[PDB]
């Protein structure tokens, strides 16, 4: 009669269960096991890890479970889910696809999943292979020594107060900040440029328009096509090098095809001040991005030397130890960042998204609001828009009733503060598109479109809009959309 | 009552269908509809239509049908496959779509249809918002007068042997013929470099190492990526204008973004060789995709009248009308030219690639076998692998058991003249993936993807190589394999 307890306790702890109390059930399903081996206590189980956010075990106990009693949809769904949260999403289809056969689901319902998770799974593979978010312009611009200052700073010219502005609105953090120092930028280089043949042989604005077309030529490169990005900050270094200048070049070149050219242009930057730290740190993402593990940790230590309050000369070494699987080093290491600049956002915002890569979403998603905190905190900007977006993400990444409108929430503010961001977009129209909202669902994901970067991006963001196109088609008239209501 | 001789005039029509008597069929299935309108006819006579690849008449005998027996299945799946046909991919995925909810289809083998139909709109909408192929580049230079001798040719000099031996290979067609000019304007230009750094104002050197760059420079803009090419064509320019090099300039320009320069630069060319035809010929050609369909034409007939004997002049003009709605005038134009260059297979080709646009795959499918022939009537290469897969593809736009195998073969000679031609690639992917040869399949994608010019297609051939990988891991232990033979 063991079967008494056995079933006894698979109902106590339904209850235990049902009262959100899940650490609990979880026990008196283990122990109800001891009983009887029955596929329901798995099942169980694994629906109760779903609650805690525990997906390798419910990949676990789904798997048990379906190994005990194939015909079980409910919990083979819930594997294909779960796997989709570890980013599996090769047996995202596979189970998607066994069920499609197998049990009499199919129908709209699971095919829009399997499409998702091709998608991603294509995406991916493939990366094995206007300005941009303002959470990344500021990003990017963090590594350097905020100018303010410029020789033969003004006069009661117009040009020379131009460049100020925006040299000001570069730094300075704050949002609009940075499209206010594009505009005054560009616009300097055309008085300037003007100014310049007034005198075809002067030094004062050779400088002036030269530091004024090495900054057009930046937002151009982050803006489309580097071919104004090229011929400006080419322009630039022939009226005056300046460090910044090279570093640049040293992108628009390795930015394609190859030429180990740019790896002697930043020696071309150290010609004039052979301390430039932040030279010594592109030198290292180079190195770091040419594979090289190496040498590239190598010229972080002198980014760190000549420089040790930028927090990035250590967010990188930080984990870099992680695409070496050194998790110890990095762990740790980051640990060391992580209280040596106490009040920056970075190292809980990118030590946060590496432990969601390691899978470690119980601390990962800690890290993102200590990021969010920290980072309001200030009225500056670092890692704007960034945690939210992050934080979101590992949450979908579990589908909740309740996580859902969490996520929903956290990317609708963010899709606020950061408009120009898509990935927030995307997000979005991701959830308005599961929340039956498909008619809204396309509207985001068309407008995510237009702000994706690329192509495939681009073409990425159609193929929903377009299989929520049809969808929409479908859903019209009772007739036939009624039919889809019957769930 | 009279049912009786419906029935007979069905039974009698169902029997000169099954002698490939098509067209005898459709007459007593179309005289059974006198007496009674029932859906199996207009079921059968659409099954004949699609024997005799009249999409149109299918997806329209076929709706007839549903209007008065919805749940069709049969008919539905056919009208699907037959909207993709006439590249109607919304509608072949709503079709797809309610067969998954009105017929009891609990199959899977729906989803690969749709996700195939999917992407064929995906990126169609999208459109709309290493060297290359063999039968590309010889397309491109077919406008160029031949170009085998330049002034002050040789001395023995290595340089302008390799020059010389380049230009020889440019042109003289034929494949292979391409890899060894590419290998030779490089080898050129770096010599008459070492060489004009030995006398910088020799003008013979400067005007070889000016053709030598050119060359090298439109190279590198198919190699990919104008960086590269707007700098040696501008050195180019620098070192001796040369008509030529403006054309590839204005090329080169108006591929990135905006610049009211790349007009100027055909004028520029113009203070040359002003009545010369190419140049009005490429004008024409932006004019074209600018949409100024009206100073369109002008500039081409301009490039006819400075080179009568030139076909491409004719071929623009001949359907620069069809992008101007007039058809009629664009098929007495082709005419025009077809037979006054009745020895071209560009006219035969360029015809069949609109023809087909139109949805004419009757007269389209002849006037390739027409342009395959001319082809093999020569020696050169002119109209590539064009014909073929061109054919190929209008073949397979209607899956048939006598289709499949007859593209399937033009594909297989397609790669093997031309290796380098995704569209072959894919097309054999397609092909072998509906062939049942899954990892083949897989490979010809896999292979398709290396080979596609932009990510656009990169992530598209990704994409199915991926369902196909899904597909295959699926149809292995046949507890669950053999399900899948159930069709």
């Amino acid at each position: 009669e063991k079967d008494k307890y056995a079933l006894a306790l698979k109902d106590k702890g339904n209850q235990f269960f049902r009262n959100k109390k899940y650490d609990d059930a979880i026990k008196y399903y283990n122990w109800a096991l001891e009983l009887k081996e029955d596929p329901v206590f798995y099942s169980n189980l694994s629906a109760c890890y779903v609650s805690v956010g525990d997906l390798k075990k419910v990949v676990e106990m789904s798997t048990k479970a379906l190994e005990l009693k194939p015909d079980y949809s409910k919990v083979l769904l819930r594997r294909a889910s779960a796997n989709e949260g570890l980013g599996k999403f090769a047996d995202a289809m596979f189970d998607l696809s066994v069920l499609s056969l197998n049990g009499d689901f199919n129908d709209a319902s699971i095919e829009p999943m399997l499409e998702r998770n091709l998608n991603k799974q294509a995406m991916s593979k493939l990366k094995e292979k206007n300005l941009p978010s303002v959470t990344s312009m500021a990003s990017f611009f963090g590594i350097f020594k905020p100018e303010l200052t410029f020789a033969n700073y003004d006069e009661s010219n117009e040009a020379d107060k131009e460049l100020m502005n925006g040299l000001s609105n570069l730094y300075k953090r704050s949002p609009e900040s940075y499209d206010k120092a594009d505009e005054s930028f560009t616009k300097a280089a055309r008085l300037f440029e003007e100014q310049l043949d007034k005198n075809n042989e002067d030094e004062k604005l050779k400088e002036k328009l030269a530091i004024s077309l090495e900054h057009t030529g930046i937002f151009k490169f982050l803006k489309n096509d580097p071919l104004g990005a090229h011929e400006d900050i080419k322009k630039a270094i022939e009226l005056f090098p300046r460090v910044n200048s090279y570093i640049y070049m040293a992108l628009i070149m390795a930015d394609r095809n190859d030429s180990t050219e740019y790896y002697n242009y930043f020696d071309k930057a150290l010609k004039l001040d052979s301390n430039n730290s932040s030279v010594y740190y592109h030198r290292g993402q180079m190195n770091f991005i040419l594979q090289n593990y190496d040498q590239a940790g190598k010229d972080f230590d002198k980014a760190k030397e000549l420089d040790p309050e930028n927090i990035f000369p250590y967010i990188q070494l930080a984990c870099l130890a992680y695409r070496e699987n050194k998790f110890d080093d990095c762990e740790t290491l980051f640990s060391e960042a992580k209280r040596k600049f106490p009040e920056a956002p970075e190292v809980p915002n990118f030590f946060a998204e590496i432990l969601t890569d390691k899978n470690d979403f119980d601390k990962a998603l800690k890290q993102y609001d200590l990021a969010i905190e920290l980072e309001n905190k200030l009225d500056g900007i670092y890692v704007g828009i960034a945690p939210l977006v992050g934080k979101a993400t590992l949450l979908t990444r579990n589908p909740t009733v309740e996580n859902f409108i969490e996520a929903t929430n956290l990317l609708e503010k963010a899709s606020k503060l950061d408009p120009r961001s898509e990935q927030a977009k995307i997000g979005l129209a991701q959830m308005k598109l599961q929340q039956e909202d498909i008619d809204e669902a396309i509207t985001l994901f068309e407008e995510s479109a237009d702000l994706a970067r690329t192509m495939e991006e681009k073409l990425q963001a159609i193929t929903f809009a377009e299989a929520a196109k049809v969808q929409q088609r479908i859903r019209s008239d009772p007739v036939l959309a009624k039919k889809i209501q019957e769930t």
